[PDB]
């Protein structure tokens, strides 16, 4: 376990991580941790749109995981959600995302409520599976884009969706915005 100096060598500590068949879920952690971000590193990645976060798909970890770099304007945000039964590791590279958590809702109809929230700021890392629960992660500031790393394993395509006054949830299919640095509509 050693230090990623670039984002190119975290990508091969990565692979030699997810090797097995199980996830060591503390060093991947702290190895993303570990990374330094330099934007130099994942400029190409950094694609932004005016009205959402673009998620822009980076390493496919010879299918054990999706690395992929989430890019948020000003006031970008999600909306509350699960991750499929896979992990989520989310580091952030640029400015800070506030997080929400929440509990999975009880099939009565009622208003979600917040378990936490806290900031996320430079090169901290988050983890996050479905037995912890649900959240929401939003770039709140008026001034300052954010970007992340996220890695999840299993790979998903989609995930739910909640309505924060009802706990109903719906399926939502994900979408790259780009591709190992190439946009894709
Ligand atoms: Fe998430």
């Amino acid at each position: 376990l050693l230090k990623p100096r670039t984002l190119a060598d975290l990508i091969r500590i990565l692979h030699e991580l997810f090797a097995g068949d199980e996830v060591n879920v503390e060093e991947v952690q702290a190895v993303l941790e570990a990374y330094e971000s330099n934007p130099a590193d994942w400029a190409l990645y950094a694609k932004f749109d005016q009205y959402r976060y673009t998620r822009n798909l980076v390493d496919q970890g010879n299918g054990k995981f999706n690395l992929m770099i989430l890019c948020w304007g000003e006031g970008h945000g999600s909306s509350i959600h699960d991750h499929t039964d896979s992990h989520c590791f989310l580091k952030l590279l640029q400015g800070n995302l506030k997080e929400t958590l929440f509990d999975w809702p009880d099939k009565k109809s009622n208003e979600m409520i917040k378990k936490s929230e806290r900031t996320l700021r430079e090169n901290q890392c988050a983890y996050i599976n479905d037995s912890i629960g649900l959240h929401r992660v939003e770039n709140v500031s008026h001034t300052e884009p954010a970007v992340s790393l996220h890695l999840y394993s299993p790979p998903f395509d989609t995930c739910h969706a909640f309505d924060q006054r009802t706990g109903h949830k719906n399926k939502v299919t994900m979408t790259f915005h780009s591709k190992f640095g190439i946009r894709t509509p």
